[PDB]
């Protein structure tokens, strides 16, 4: 039981860059994200399991934009909000937020205990943000995380 | 539903200082622990649930060694040994670790999945080490955590 995700850095214009991996493993608890990835900034960021297994970069209003290929957060049971990773009706895809230290290093592992089966996550994609994630539609949409910086797909 | 704890920086030399509170709420998951704190060492810091009521210092070795009041990790299944927060035979009291941003604030809530209701809770104390926490007493003992750097009791 167990998936290991390699991550990129997503740059549509001088390319992706290799960072890490984040491990997934089943828990009695849920589903638990190790992480081990280096160089991104410091802080907490948005990290979410996205609809499409894909990483690539999408047109938008006249820009190539950073991961949008990925979709938007994975919502199978239709909440149709962002919130906790502890939250029922929340995207099933919304896991806590991932930390990131002063050196630009994640190793901090993390549980979604609304994901029960490493099965679920397969042919999805996993989402670090630019921002961090307040875990709410409010005051910006999709806890703040704002654009994708790094992603990986799920096999 | 919750339980609003004040935690304060321990020093037995000058008195203990206010450093904010840490708030418990119960989600269908487990119990959350919201914290509100700043004036600390940014990184991750261990976060554990301890047996006693207490946040004083005890005399260790002739030494007024902080926080020694609040015993060991809270382990009423007799675990023996420190764990995941997701892990079954680790100590009950093993939360996630902390995450304190360059800032020195903390706000960042994290689940206790085996914890299940408030009152469980109640009765013990709070401790955030000035170590982190890689969930083992491999190779450092509780995890490597050391010495306590903050502490709250929870009523
Ligand atoms: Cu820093
Ligand atoms: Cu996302
Ligand atoms: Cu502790
Ligand atoms: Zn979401
Ligand atoms: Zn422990």
């Amino acid at each position: 039981a167990s998936i290991e995700v390699k991550v990129q850095q997503l740059d549509p214009v001088n390319g992706n860059k290799d960072v890490g991996t984040v491990t997934i493993t089943e828990s009695n608890y849920g589903l638990v994200f190790t992480p081990d990835l280096q160089g991104l900034s410091e802080g907490l960021h948005g990290f979410h399991i996205h609809e499409n297994p894909s990483c690539e970069p999408k047109e938008q209003e006249g820009k190539l934009t950073a991961g949008l290929g990925a979709g938007g957060h994975w919502d199978p049971k239709g909440a149709k909000q962002h919130g906790y990773p502890w939250q029922d009706d929340a995207h099933l895809g919304d896991l806590p937020a991932l930390t990131v230290l002063h050196d630009g290093t994640a190793t901090n592992p993390v549980l979604a205990p609304r994901l029960k089966h490493l099965d679920d996550v397969r042919g999805h994609s996993i989402m670090i943000h630019t921002g961090g994630d307040n875990h709410s539609d409010h005051p910006a949409p999709l806890g703040g995380g704002g654009p994708r910086m790094a992603c990986g797909v799920i096999k």
